[PDB]
């Protein structure tokens, strides 16, 4: 299904948004998680929809650690992931 290449696409659009930023280094951690989420999708562990899943839930975990705050857009595109990781 088209299912793998949209978590991918997900995956580095939001790569690319956390970019935009000020600095890099708060947002780091979270560039790895994505990195590790796409490596794992092209590899095909599990399903595309796990490894999104996965993403979503590190990604948020970290947001509390490094104290992140994200943008509209970072946020709509975290949103999609969270869904496609629902169906």
């Amino acid at each position: 299904e088209h299912i793998k290449q949209q978590a991918l696409d997900l995956f580095t659009r939001l790569q690319f948004l956390l970019q935009k930023h000020d600095t890099i280094e708060p947002y780091q951690y979270v560039l790895d998680i994505l990195e590790t989420g796409i490596s794992k999708t092209k590899h095909n562990q599990q399903t595309p929809e796990r490894q999104a899943r996965v993403v979503y839930n590190k990604i948020a975990s970290q947001a509390l650690v490094d104290k992140l705050h994200f943008t509209a857009e970072e946020n709509k595109v975290l949103a999609a992931i969270n869904e496609l990781a629902h169906s």
